[PDB]
C-alpha cells in the first residue's frame, strides 16, 4: 500500500542479553524502513498479558509471559511500505527451527520460546500493539532525506 | 563455462544511499571475477537502448528519467552460471519478493527502486555487455584462487 | 573504578538520517557495556539549551541547537566500568577531522558540526546529562547474562 | 530432540585457501551453537577414503580425494537443538548452484566439487564421523554462559 | 573546501585479494563522494610517470612492474579534506607501522603489497587525476545527504 | 624479518564464552597471516602455570590461572613477516582501557583480567609457547594462494 504503514517490532529479553540490538536494527535500518518509535522498557506482567492476550489459553502462555518479564525489551515502531509483512519476513518464521538463513531468526535463534523478537501479524494488530505498547506523543514525525531514492511513490 | 560474462549495474538509488561497497563485496565473496567496470551518466539514448524490449510498457517512461537521475556503476562479472546465480544474489526483480540474505532482500522495497540490474539471459548479457562496455575495457586477468573456486571448465 | 560507572551517548539528527543506529549501537555492545536506557525522542529546545548551557555564549550556539532540533535523536544511557572515558574513545576526536579510524567518527563523520554523536565527557556531566534526558523509571535494572566473563570484579 | 545433539562440520581445503575460517564459525557462533572440538589437520588418505566411503564407487571419488588432501582442514563438532538438520541448511544446498544466498555456500562458494565445506546429513552419521575424525578427548565439555537464553528446555 | 578531490586506487594485491568492496565501502561510509571509477590496466608509461618522484629509488622497478601485473580499480573521492582524510584511511603506507581500523592496517603485511594508493598533496591529486582520467569520466552529482555530511560549503 | 614467522595467539575462556571466535580469527586472516595450527583444548593447571611461569609470583597469578581453566581455549599458532609484533598490534594493548579501537581489545574487551586473548610478546617466547602448547606434527605445512600478493618477498 503506502509508504507511511506502521509495524511493532520488539526485541525479546534474550535478544538483548544476547547483543542483537545493533544488528536487529541494522536490518531494518538498511532495508529503507523509518524508525518513529523506540525505548528500552521493562514492561509490567499486565501490559504483556495483554499483548498476548489471544493466547492466554495455549499451554506455552505462562511461559511464555514469564520469559517475557525476564529482562529488558526494546520496544519499536517502524515505518515504511508493506512494513508488516516484509518485516515478519525480515525476522524470519516464528519458529526457528523453518527459518532461512539471512533472516534474524535464521542467523541468530533456534528455540521458537527465545525466537529474539516480535513482529506485527497484520496491519490491525499492528496498530493494536502500537497503541498498547507506546503513547502517541513517543511516535516522531520526520522525513528521510533518502525517501525519494527509497521509494518511487508515496 | 567458468568464462561466461554478464551485465551487472548499480542504479541511481543504489549509488545515492552508498551501497557500491557491499554490492561488489557480495560478487566479489560469491567467486565471481570482475573484468570491467566504471561510473557511468549514460546519455538518454543508451537507457532507451537498454529498456528498448519494454519500450511500449506504462512504466517505461519514469524508467528512464529515472536511471537518468544520477550516477550508475556499471560492471561485467565473469563466472560460471553468473547470469543466473548473479540474478539470485540480486534477488527477485520486485523487492517485495525478494528474500532477505540478498542484494534486494536486504537493502530495496519499490520495484522501481530495486537498487541493481542484472542480465536475464547468457545473450542478453552479450547483448548488455556491448551496448554499455567497448571491447577495450573488458579486463583480461586470472584470479590467484581460481583453482580453489572451480574444478574445472 | 567500578562497573557500574553510567555514561549518556546520543545518536544526533544526522546519525539517524544516515542510517548509524544499528552499527553505533553495536560499538558499545560489542565492547561489552550494557545498555540500560534507550529512546526515540524530539526533545523541547529549551532541553537542547540547558544541555549546551556551556556554549550559550558560542557564536555557533544557535546553528547547533537548531541542528539538534532538526530530527529524531537516540538518546541512550550506558553501563560499564570507565564508561564514560571509553565512551568517548570509542566515539573517537570530537573533530571527525582528527579523530582515528575505527572509531565511530573515524569511520562515518568528517563535519565537527554534523559528528553523528554525543558523549559525556565526565562522570558528573554524565549524571547531569542523564537526569537531564531520561526519567529515573526509564533507566532498567538488569544483569548481564556474561557480566563475569566481561569483568573480573567490582 | 535435545540441545546437547551434535554435528560434525568440515571446512575444506579450499575454504581455508579462501579465507573462509572466521566467517563460517561465526555463522555457527552467531545462531546459537556451541563448539566443543576444533582443530586444522591434514588427515591421512586412508580417513578421508573412510569418510567418503560411501562413494568409494562415483567417478569422483579418487578427484574429492586428492582435493580432500590438497590443504589443511578445520574439522569441528558443534552442538545445540537440531544441530545437524540446521548446520545443513546453515551450510547451504550442497551444489552451490542450488544454494541461497545467506548460507555459506550461496555467499561463498561456485561448484559441488569446491564447496568450502561439509556437514553430516543425520545424527547416526554425525556420530560415525565425530568419532572418525577427533578422540573422545578432543571434546570439550562447558556450559554457554547464555545456554537459558538460546533454549528454553534442556 | 567540500569540493576536494583526491586519487585513491586499489593495487591489483587488492584486487586480486577482493578486497574491492572493502575498500569502497571504506570511503562510502565516511561520508566521501565517489565522482569517478574504472577498473583499467594502464601502460608502463602511465605507472612510470604515476611514480616519476621514485625514478631514482632501488624499488622503482619492482614497483612499476608489480603495477602492471594484474588491474587496477582506480577512483576519484570528492569530499572536505579527503586527501589527508584519505591517506589516514589508507594508514601508514608501510603496513607494518599502520593501525588496525585503517585499509593497510587490516588487509596488508609488506609496503611493496600494500593495496592501495592514494595522493600525499592536494596539488599532486590533481596531477594524479589528470593523468589517470578524462575529464569526462568525472560525474557531477549530488549525493541526497549532503546536508546531513557537511554544516557548510 | 621473514615471512614465515610463527607466533601462538590464544582466544581465552571469555572469548570463546563470548563468541568471539569467529571475528578474533578472521581478524588474522584479513590481514593475509597464515594459520597452521587451532585446537580447541582444556588445558591441565601444569601447563598454563608453566606458560605463565615469568609472572610466577605476581598478586593476580593465581587469579590469572584460575581464569584460564574455567572455560576452553582456542590454541592457535599464526605464520606471517612479523606476525608475533603485528600480532600483539592486532590484538591491541594488554590492558583493554589502553586500547585502541579498532583492534580486538579495543572493540570487544574492558577488563585487563578477561582481556579476551593472548599473543606472544616476542620471536623467542613465541618459539618456547608453540612448542608448549602443540606437538610438532599439529603444525601443518602449506603455502596461500595468495602469498605472492600479500608478500613481495620471502
Ligand atoms: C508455539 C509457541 C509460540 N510461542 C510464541 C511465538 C509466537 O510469538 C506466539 C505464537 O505464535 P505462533 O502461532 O506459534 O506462530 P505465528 O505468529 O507465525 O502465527 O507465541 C512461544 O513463545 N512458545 C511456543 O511454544
Ligand atoms: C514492473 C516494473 C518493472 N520495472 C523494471 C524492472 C525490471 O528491471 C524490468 C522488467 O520488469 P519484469 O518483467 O516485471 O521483471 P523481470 O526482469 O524478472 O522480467 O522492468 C520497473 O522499472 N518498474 C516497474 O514497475
Ligand atoms: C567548535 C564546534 C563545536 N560544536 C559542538 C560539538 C560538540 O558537540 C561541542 C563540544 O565542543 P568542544 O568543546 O570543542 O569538544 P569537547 O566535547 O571534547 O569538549 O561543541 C559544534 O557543534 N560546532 C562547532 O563548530
Ligand atoms: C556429485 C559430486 C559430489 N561431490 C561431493 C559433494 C558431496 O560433499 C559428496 C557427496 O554428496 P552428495 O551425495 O553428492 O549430495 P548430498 O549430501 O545432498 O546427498 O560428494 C563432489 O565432490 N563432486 C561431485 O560431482
Ligand atoms: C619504500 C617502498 C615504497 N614503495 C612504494 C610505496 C609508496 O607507494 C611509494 C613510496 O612511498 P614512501 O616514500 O615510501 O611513503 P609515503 O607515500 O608516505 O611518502 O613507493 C614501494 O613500492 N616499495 C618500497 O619499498
Ligand atoms: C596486570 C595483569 C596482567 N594479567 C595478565 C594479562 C596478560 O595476559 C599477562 C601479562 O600482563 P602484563 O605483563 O602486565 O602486560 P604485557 O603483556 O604488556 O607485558 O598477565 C592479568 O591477568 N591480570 C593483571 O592484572
Amino acid at each position: 500500500s503506502m509508504s507511511n504503514e506502521q509495524t511493532f517490532i520488539a526485541i525479546k529479553p534474550d535478544g538483548v542479553q544476547r547483543g542483537l540490538i545493533g544488528p536487529i536494527i541494522s536490518r531494518f535500518e538498511n532495508r529503507g524502513f523509518k524508525l518513529v518509535a523506540m525505548k528500552l522498557v521493562s514492561p509490567p506482567q499486565s501490559q504483556l498479558e495483554q499483548h498476548y492476550a489471544d493466547l492466554s489459553d495455549k499451554p506455552f502462555f505462562k511461559g511464555l509471559v514469564s520469559y517475557m518479564l525476564s529482562g529488558p525489551i526494546c520496544a519499536m515502531v517502524w515505518e515504511g511500505r508493506d512494513v508488516v509483512k516484509t518485516g515478519r519476513t525480515i525476522l524470519g518464521a516464528t519458529n526457528p527451527l523453518a527459518s532461512a538463513p539471512g533472516t534474524i531468526r535464521g542467523d541468530f535463534a533456534i528455540d521458537v520460546g527465545r525466537n529474539v523478537c516480535h513482529g506485527s501479524d497484520s496491519v490491525e494488530n499492528a496498530k493494536k500493539e502500537i497503541a498498547l505498547w507506546f503513547k502517541p506523543e513517543e511516535l516522531i514525525s520526520w522525513k528521510s532525506a533518502t525517501f525519494d531514492w527509497v521509494y518511487e511513490k508515496a
